[PDB]
């Protein structure tokens, strides 16, 4: 039913400022339903994340007006009704079904005409590892009631779309792993240091990739606030 749950994104859009675009993404298994709960997220160079939507349809503090989500029909719809040159960027959207997140391919958004923050999530730059060990990446979220939030962690291998690792919920301590990763990873938490901590374990190659932590919690903007995103090279 959902073991090969697929979900799929317009490859890209040409805009220009003052335009309206429309980003869609739809499901593998149906329609989209408001229990997907859908985030949409915005990807800006150096691998820089940023929330817009969650819910569906509830726009992030502090994003501006012109983002818009909804359902429509059998899909998730983002619209930015007047575009800006500063909203190009790779947009994913995230699906929930039952018991993990499902991340979109992306849409590239090239927007013709070209030319601090209260909640931080602190990830160091990088690390490197050698092949078949494992690797303590460190995630201190600042600036907020730390326990109040799940803590997502997500991987982007070079060149490539984003993929859910799993969360934690410092405040029960109660853990998902994505099935893709929970031979791969362990996560803990660290409430006094307000940290959250991933191990990636059997390292290889295919391990090189960004692993970035980012916000959640029940019903909230999941993905609203990332990490910068740790580059982690494995290698001999
Ligand atoms: O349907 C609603 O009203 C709110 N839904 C959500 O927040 C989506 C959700 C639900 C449970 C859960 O354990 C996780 N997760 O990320 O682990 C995410």
């Amino acid at each position: 039913g959902s073991a090969q749950a697929v979900v799929t994104q317009e490859s890209a859009l040409t805009t220009s400022p003052g335009e309206t675009v429309t980003l869609t993404c739809r499901s593998s298994t149906g329609a989209v339903i408001s229990s997907n709960f859908v985030s949409w997220v915005q990807e800006k160079p150096d691998h820089l994340f940023t929330g817009l939507i969650g819910g569906n349809k509830n726009r992030a503090p502090g994003v501006p007006a012109r983002f818009s989500g909804s359902l429509i029909g059998d899909k998730a719809v983002l619209t930015i009704t007047g575009a800006q040159t500063e909203d190009e960027a790779i947009y994913f959207c995230a699906l929930w079904y039952s018991n993990h997140w499902v991340f979109g391919g992306g849409t590239k958004l090239t927007v013709l005409g070209q030319g601090g923050s209260q909640v931080q999530l602190q990830q160091p730059g990088a690390e490197l590892a050698k092949p078949g060990a494992s690797v303590q990446l460190s995630c201190k979220g600042s600036g907020y009631t730390f326990p109040n939030y799940w803590m997502h962690w997500v991987t982007q291998r070079p060149g490539r779309g984003l993929e859910w690792i799993g969360r934690i919920d410092p405040n029960s301590g109660f853990i998902r792993y994505d099935e893709r990763f929970k031979t791969k990873a362990t996560l803990t938490v660290d409430k006094p240091s307000s940290t959250a901590y991933m191990q990636l374990s059997s390292l290889t190659s295919d391990d090189s990739a960004v692993y970035f932590c980012a916000r959640g919690c029940y019903g909230c903007i999941h993905f609203d606030y990332w990490g910068q995103g740790t580059t982690l090279t494995v290698s001999s």
